[PDB]
């Protein structure tokens, strides 16, 4: 066999180990993203329960003549942040998907090269 | 200008086959996470619509109770908005966790295969 053909196979395996390292890093990124979603989900579900449980106190104040605008001020000040409870989940997720897709596609390219290269040595008599 | 063992080349073929299988599984995991991103985006839009509606309704509904509206209808509608909001992402947390678990499994398998490929390809090289 050609010496340079075997050195190409060694270089492809080197590319595989690097791609393996990047894919491992991607598993950690997606585990972190799962944790972030799970935490934000539990937090919003807990906080929205607290909001509903607060409503009778707001009613008591209104019944005593408290300004409804002050109630609105209290509600929005405490609870409007619910809108952002997931933080940067979506942008972090999109970036992690893009990075994972690139590494996975590169692995496909390497594996195709490995397949054809080793298959062509299997064809030498 | 190199000599290689035929049987070791067939062994490397089986390692490359395992690599291709793992790659196909990793590709499906990229699609799974892309689907989950899209699902999060769609459900997050609904989540914000529902949260804005609940926040707007609460002071309005307090005023309506004071104006003499049927209080049960107010309580019921708040609870109905609240349960819709609690369920807006459905089983996303479980689906995301399962997707991470599958990806971790295939990634670890790739690490094992890559170690075997490294030793396998280096040992086919014989002199003269």
């Amino acid at each position: 066999v050609d010496a340079n053909r075997i050195d190409y196979l060694l270089n492809l395996v080197s590319e595989t180990v690097i791609t393996k390292a990047s894919l491992n890093q991607s598993t950690i990124e997606f585990a972190e993203l799962y944790d972030k979603f799970q935490n934000s989900s539990t937090i919003y579900k807990d906080k929205t329960r607290r909001l509903l449980d607060k409503m009778p106190e707001y009613l008591e104040k209104i019944q005593q003549g408290y300004d409804i605008n002050s109630i609105k001020q209290d509600v929005l000040n405490e609870y409007s942040s619910l809108l952002e409870v997931f933080g940067d989940f979506d942008s972090l997720m999109k970036a992690a998907v893009t990075k994972f897709k690139s590494s996975s596609q590169n692995l496909g390219r390497i594996s195709g090269e490995l397949q054809e290269g080793v298959m062509k040595i299997r064809m030498v008599p």
